[PDB]
């Protein structure tokens, strides 16, 4: 039993493939399946997990649950992971770390399934995990908790954690705007992270951090604007658009040689799934796009996140990101499910996958 | 590849988190469980697993002993059989599981690996009853503790040390005036601390604490904070038996540190809720405080409650924990049992409802 | 891996404990159950199994399956093991060897699961099985198989495995008889196999062997009749009682310091199961009788056998034994299961368990 | 811990026995199970696996699965691999390569459950997997692939895989045939493939090459016609048969001392299967045809194809074959299940296995 360690450098990536399309395929979900909510996925050293919260088939009677990826969320495959209603995960090499949010809003830190560390609300609550993987690389796991009673002021910090327990926090300088639901990946040193502003931007702030916590929060100077709700796109500037800026939901950039944006197509309806691979970094007016891959067209869109399969000792860092879907039961219920694209450096076709 | 070894000092605790709750705190239990009784969890140095004995599904499959990894659901597809018996306790002690099953008339056989290595028999009557909770094994010796006699009114008891799922010789406890059921035991400091039920003569929970070399002392709770139910009115601060109601009881624990605890159940009459009260200081003074009365859960019906210690740590210090056996029902209708855990945490923690 | 290797010497056995109770034991087996008939236990290094035969819920339809003891044979739970109507296996430490008799006759032999050697009828056919766990020690394994067109003049061969090839056997001296479903086990370097008589014996018959082959054939000297049917138990002499000689059921002794021999109660309607403590050898004329446990009593029993849990390192080699149950199901179908019992060094009480 | 690599030298062969039977061989499936469909067999150091595609229990809503050879398609025994309708996969001592077909039809490639590469159509798709076990030896791994829209002009590629990731690929000449869902097997340095000729041949081609891609395409010279559809049989020749050549299904043939010719029994009525030996080699007109064993009678044949154990330290190495049947469920759904057969050395009585 070793630490998990991540690749430094990532796979090219010229588009996307799926690893995964959820139990509404057929159009309808089988009724035996818990309903699933805060869909997110995260990797271990041998596989990939579905975590969720549900409570059946914020309330003091939502849990945690992970199945495998691919397993469908039948009362046979679940692991009760933790009593919450927000969670955050990520896998060293030896346990599963869960960070969950419950009682009157404080974190339970669970390693294996025993508490390792509480943290408590001191901007008023309740405290907010990513509701994305978070990262764990070379003994180290690193996540980001939100406080505060509204977005418009919000305070938001940087955890790294050793065997579930917290080696330290920082602050993070978040003046000016709101930084909600860091979904994140390493690379070259650096952990990254696209975080959803739900007060004044309607495109999505960056982070990036090394293990120092030596930290910069950067703006995509990008007129491809990524949050939901969003207006007319833009020409590309390096600060805000506040223009319906109010609002939005989790989602994802990527920064590297290649960048890419993934969002929800129509903002109104929310339907559809573009990602749009551009030639350079999110941070220079000057970069251009060079593809734009509409992965769904007719599926109604939630959540999206980023996940980095890490069972490998490979020459090459993949990644993967889950989307969220509005899905109905067979009885005809309201619930989600989770679909995941994983990086190619293949040129691929266009293909809509629903 | 070696044996199980426990953390000599306790971690601090004060609060206490949910590690495992199981769906019938929060509604139905699937009707694809197996319905299970006499919940109990044990340790080794890989994994929590909760054992129990079946009842089957929904009028089928009873009679056996199974165990299931601590978060797992009971279905099919993750039930490990483990003996045949309707009452058992189990330990781990680096190499095998060690299960002492209650069969037949009332003897026990011993289960190292699935293999017999033992069995006990009745001196004083019978039937044999183990601990209905985990065995507490350290450095390769394991030791439980077994209950003959017809009557609560005379109950014997005894220390049972064991090696590799052998019985390393015995020694009989002095348990005159009074009745020592399920003991709930965990280790710290050189002893293993035990709290008993005293289902004949007494309101309050007895307790022991004894080393390897079977040196113990019984103990008797000081505190008029009463820890059994049934019970009457908490009492004042005492050093014996609190008689009063004292006939009947339920599985329960007492723990005893620098900080001390004691987990009952709310309303003895509906038996609802469960609430743990912090002491300043030992349980055996009069003087002792007082601190902080935690109601962990309110909504459902509780029975038993246990103790246990997980050890697949690389931490400096030996985590607690404690089972809570509660009755529910399934989705069918049919009642049964399921579980919630708790561990404990260094800090306190706000007043919340878990169940 | 390692081979699979056993004690030298038996744990003392003055009394037995069931291991496992089939829903058929208790009852009525629920009709999802296959039908399972020639049951057996043989171990691995890991885990003990039950075998046995089954074609619905000789004939072609025959396969070979096993599941582990204790799990019930569920569809979910069922694992191919061969084609066949007839079946012997046993755990050398690496691999399941599989014995099966199949198509017209000829037993094919299976490691993991595929084909390393082929024997055929010579004497009539068809072949037969032990019909019970065979024998592995050190990276070998031992077993019988029986030709013949009838117990009159049938043949008796001893073969020698290793990992699932014939490395050469030897014919058996059975003239004068007939030594059919041998349930064996191993200590003091040697192998100790209890046949049945359907010919000329109402007793049980008994081998021995070593590893180069050297055996003996011994008569138990003793009047508790151990097949059925069988006539009034007798006085003790070291022949065949050959009265109601004919006709048999497969079934076990134990020779050891204590040494026991089980058997149906009442050979009339075939209910209850007894077995016998004698005070030394079952092959001196002079030797008591001891205590007799009645383990069984309102069930119709059948065949039955030994078995030796194989995962030790230990002071003493622990022995069990398999009876085979006749049985209902809910549809009411006449089928079987199958009860274990293992042995203990001390003595237990008189506990009636069907 | 160490590259798997196969035996150098082939048992030798003379009959066949069964490994694996389904239960839909000798009666109905349990609709517990899934319905599986493009069934093969693909074995590791390990175990051997059953993988399949299937939808639930050129489309959409399909996956490709997994389970161990001898466990059912049961939702516990079950194992996700890939979204997907068309699946080939191999192991090479690390992990399983697993070749996958979805969208339009390009390929994806996983390593571990891990997106290692993806194969894209230049000649208009959509892509088709051989459908069968790819085949790895001492780390690197080969399969084939097929493109174009009609098998009359019909396109092919050898690609060598080194941990999933694709480490070049030759064109093959198939000018004037067409060569679909080759099935193959290694030794003597070389991997020999036999195909199905959709277009213009009745007789089955046949592909060897090494390590180099240096490769050679045989046609069969015994007029005992492998495909189905074809016509009668005719006598001895070295090319096409083109005749009743259009259509085509899966199936194998083997060269070697010993060769043999799988095939259906009645192309009208696809039952009965059987296989016949040939005393030399399949790419000589005087090679003679000696023994012919009717495997299968009652059941309703389909594809059929090579797989080689490699969990083993035989001292020659094994070659076992699957045969896809047609089959109902117990509600009466048409599906299919396997039966596998494994070579032994000794001549074997005619027997019908199913
Ligand atoms: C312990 O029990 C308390 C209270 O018990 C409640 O009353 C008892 C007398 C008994 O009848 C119980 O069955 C009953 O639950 C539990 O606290 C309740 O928790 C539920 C669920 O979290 C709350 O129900 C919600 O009420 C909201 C407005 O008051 C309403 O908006 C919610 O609707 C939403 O969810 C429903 C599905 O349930 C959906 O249909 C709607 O469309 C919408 O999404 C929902 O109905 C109660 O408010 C709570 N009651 C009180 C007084 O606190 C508690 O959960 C339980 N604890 C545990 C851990 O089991
Ligand atoms: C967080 O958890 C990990 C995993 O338990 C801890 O890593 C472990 O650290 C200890 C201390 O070095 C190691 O134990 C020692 O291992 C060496 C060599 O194997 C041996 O010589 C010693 O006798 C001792 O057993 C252990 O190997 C290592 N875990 C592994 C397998 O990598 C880590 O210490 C924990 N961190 C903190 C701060 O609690
Ligand atoms: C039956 O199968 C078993 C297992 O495959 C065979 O046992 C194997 O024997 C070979 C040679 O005797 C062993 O190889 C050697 O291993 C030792 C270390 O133990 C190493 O020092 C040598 O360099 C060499 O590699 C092999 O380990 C052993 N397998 C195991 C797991 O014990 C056995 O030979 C087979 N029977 C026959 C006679 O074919
Ligand atoms: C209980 O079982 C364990 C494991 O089988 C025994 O530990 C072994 O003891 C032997 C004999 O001294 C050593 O050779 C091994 O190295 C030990 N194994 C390990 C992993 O420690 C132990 O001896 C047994 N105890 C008794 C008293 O029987
Ligand atoms: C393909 O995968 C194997 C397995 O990971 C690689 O073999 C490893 O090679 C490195 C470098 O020498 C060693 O550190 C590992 O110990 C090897 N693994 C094992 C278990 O043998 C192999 O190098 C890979 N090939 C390429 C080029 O990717
Ligand atoms: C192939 O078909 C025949 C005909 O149905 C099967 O033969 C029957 O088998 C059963 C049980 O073995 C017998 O009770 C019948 O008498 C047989 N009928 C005939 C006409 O032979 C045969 O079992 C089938 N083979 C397989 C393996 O499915
Ligand atoms: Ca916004
Ligand atoms: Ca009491
Ligand atoms: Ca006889
Ligand atoms: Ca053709």
């Amino acid at each position: 039993a070793t630490p998990l360690v991540l690749g430094e450098n990532l796979c090219s990536i010229n588009g996307w493939v799926p690893t995964y399309r959820g139990e509404g395929t057929t159009g309808k979900i089988p009724d035996e399946q818990m309903l699933t909510r805060q869909n997110f996925v995260s990797c271990s050293d041998k596989e990939c997990r579905r975590f969720f919260v549900s409570m059946g088939y914020v309330s003091e009677q939502m849990n945690v649950y992970s199945v495998k990826l691919g397993d469908p969320p039948t009362p046979d495959k679940l692991k009760f992971e933790a009593v919450g209603w927000s969670a955050s995960s990520c896998h060293d090499g030896f346990q599963w770390t869960v960070l969950s949010v419950a009682g009157d809003g404080f974190v339970s830190i669970l390693y294996g399934g025993i508490i390792t560390d509480t943290i408590h609300p001191t901007n008023g609550g309740p405290l907010r995990t990513q509701a994305s993987s978070c990262i764990c690389n070379d003994g180290t796991c690193y996540t980001i908790i939100a406080d505060g009673t509204t977005y418009t002021a919000s305070s938001h910090r940087l955890y790294r954690l050793v065997n579930g327990t917290s080696a330290g926090w920082k602050a993070l300088d978040t003046t000016g705007f709101n930084f909600e639901f860091p979904t994140c990946y390493y690379t070259s040193g650096k952990v990254k992270c696209t975080g959803t502003n739900l007060w004044n931007d309607a495109k999505r702030p960056f982070l990036e951090f090394d293990q120092s916590f030596t930290y910069t929060f950067k703006e995509p100077c990008l007129g491809f604007l990524g949050d939901t709700p969003r207006g007319i796109d833009t020409t590309n500037y390096c600060d805000k658009t506040t223009t319906e800026g109010e609002g939005g939901i989790q989602g994802f950039m990527i920064e590297g040689s290649n960048s890419w944006i993934g969002r929800i197509i129509n903002p109104g309806s929310k339907k559809g799934f573009e990602i749009y691979k551009f030639l350079g970094t999110l941070f220079s007016v000057q970069t251009v796009g060079n593809r734009n891959y509409q992965l769904l067209s007719n599926s109604t869109i939630g959540r999206s996140g980023l996940y980095q399969p890490a069972y490998e000792s490979r020459d090459c860092q993949e990644l993967c990101f889950w989307i969220e879907i509005a899905a109905t039961t067979k009885a005809g219920l309201s619930s989600n499910d989770l679909i995941t694209f994983c990086g190619t450096g293949g040129s691929m076709p266009d293909v809509n996958w629903g």
